[PDB]
């Protein structure tokens, strides 16, 4: 027996706070959609619930699966993270949040040393998957992108929460891909700083200033060279360490591809200014991305099909 019920998000960040010696058994947690059902009380791995196929991606501290509700046949994602190293802020940041720019939460449950995180699987793969097949994706579909995203930092922003990883593996598609929606909130923070990806961190972060909400444009600025070039910003030009060149390097808009229209390459400067201070909001730089995108003829180009060759 254990305490695995059915509720609301509220109730679930309660218990997740007590989350934050031995390896018990211990079953108890919330799950948030009737998709997902304790029985008895319980929701245990491989009894009323079990991964299958091969994994979905990486996550924050911890691996992602397909998953199946034994019982209702629902489909979802789960992240299975080690007690030990599960940010609380992961379930908090979001309870009471729904935008159609933040994919879902269907709760966590907690089995002994393991909390299994429950989200909505969307079948158009991670941006990450997105590149890595198409070799990198051409401007038009980067901005739309890249404007869904600012678009889910916007409502971020405006209640004071710092995603905190903003990356193309982070970035959830839908089945056509005409929606993109930010998922993980491992590195959230509700505005110390558990620092993201290094290739998508801000200088404020290597310097360990204090940091705000521009951390998440910085890095979102990152995720768009990535779909542009194929690869993480200073990969191409550096060797090791990347923390000093961040903090010591002229910021990465040489990585710029010379084929951007004058407003693509001038909203990735604003979201790359070294100063949070100068560097653009989500606001600000949703709106030149809008008009960017209009500039260089609108979203016309399919989301698959022509394979572009990345930078060398
Ligand atoms: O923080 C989580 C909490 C619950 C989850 F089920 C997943 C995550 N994290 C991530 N999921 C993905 C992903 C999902 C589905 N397909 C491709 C990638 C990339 S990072």
């Amino acid at each position: 027996s254990g305490s695995v019920s059915s509720g609301q998000a509220h109730s679930l960040a309660s218990l997740a706070k007590t989350w934050s010696g031995p390896e018990t058994e211990d079953n108890e947690g919330v799950l948030l959609t009737e998709k997902l059902k304790p029985v008895d009380y319980e929701y245990r791995e491989e009894v009323h619930w079990m991964t299958h196929q091969p994994r979905l991606g990486r996550g924050s501290f911890g691996e992602v699966h397909r998953m199946k509700d034994k019982q209702t046949g629902f489909q979802c994602a789960v992240k299975k993270v080690r007690l030990e190293v599960f940010r609380v802020e992961e379930l908090v940041a979001c309870a009471g949040l729904s935008s159609p720019r933040i994919v879902p939460l269907y709760g966590a449950v907690r089995e002994g040393p393991w909390v299994n995180i429950f989200m909505e699987l969307l079948e158009g793969g991670s941006l990450g998957q997105l590149i890595k097949q198409m070799g990198c994706l051409p401007e038009d579909r980067a901005l739309y992108y890249l404007g869904q995203a600012l678009e889910g930092l916007e409502y971020l922003h405006t209640r004071r929460i710092l995603h905190g990883d903003v990356k193309a593996d982070n970035v959830l598609l839908s089945s056509d891909g005409s929606r993109a929606a930010l998922c993980d909130f491992g590195h959230a923070l509700c505005l110390d700083y558990i620092p993201g990806t290094e290739t998508h961190m801000a200088p404020e972060v290597v310097m360990g200033k204090p940091c705000d909400a521009k951390v998440d444009i910085w890095s979102s600025c990152c995720m768009m060279l990535h779909m542009l070039n194929g690869c993480h910003p200073w990969t191409q030009y550096f060797r090791g360490p990347l923390c000093l060149k961040i903090a010591s390097e002229p910021p990465p808009i040489r990585e710029i591809p010379p084929s951007c229209a004058p407003l693509t390459a001038q909203a990735i400067q604003e979201g790359l200014r070294k100063e949070p201070v100068h560097r653009a909001s989500a606001m600000e730089l949703r709106r030149k991305v809008g008009k960017a995108l209009q500039e260089v003829g609108g979203l016309k180009s399919p989301w698959k099909g022509e394979y572009k060759e990345p930078r060398g």
